[PDB]
């Protein structure tokens, strides 16, 4: 799939206003992902004591994952689909040392879609998170084939 220079310019357009606050983006996406998906909260060893909201929010180290996060995520996007290098060392970490299934990228796409729809609304309307959406099905259309190279299914 391909997404037309008017998609990447509404993703980047409400990208450019996540990058005003990179740490909290990081928090509410994260705080999101364990509420909804608290089976994902397993996968992070450094996390997975976290039992409330609270304390998930006072992490200092989340927060710092947060912005890692994102930073990485922010970087395949201003790529505009040209992400080829950026993806290699993210699929061999999370395919060979993290484990994670194809299914939690989809998760973690749906609680940045709720944080953005939350957050910006102005820059978020239905087209635009229909282009979000498109980038993060081509992301994950991209990393599920180098998983597959890679020996990983899930
Ligand atoms: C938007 C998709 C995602 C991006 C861009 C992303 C990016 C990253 C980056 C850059 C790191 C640090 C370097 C590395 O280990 O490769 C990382 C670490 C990690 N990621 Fe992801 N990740 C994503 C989704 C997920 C999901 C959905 C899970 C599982 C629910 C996950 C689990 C992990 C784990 C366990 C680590 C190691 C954390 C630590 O122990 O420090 N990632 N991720």
């Amino acid at each position: 799939m391909v997404l037309s220079e008017g998609e990447w310019q509404l993703v980047l357009h409400v990208w450019a206003k996540v990058e005003a606050d990179v740490a909290g983006h990081g928090q509410d996406i994260f705080i999101r992902l364990f509420k909804s998906h608290p089976e994902t909260l397993e996968k992070f060893d450094r996390f997975k004591h976290l039992k409330t909201e609270a304390e998930m929010k006072a992490s200092e180290d989340l927060k710092k994952h947060g912005v890692t996060v994102l930073t990485a995520l922010g970087a395949i996007l201003k790529k505009k689909g040209h992400h080829e290098a950026e993806l290699k060392p993210l699929a061999q970490s999370h395919a060979t040392k993290h484990k994670i299934p194809i299914k939690y990228l989809e998760f973690i796409s749906e609680a940045i879609i709720h944080v953005l729809h939350s957050r910006h609304p102005g820059n978020f309307g239905a087209d635009a998170q229909g282009a979000m959406n498109k980038a993060l099905e081509l992301f994950r259309k991209d990393i599920a084939a180098k998983y597959k190279e890679l020996g990983y299914q899930g």
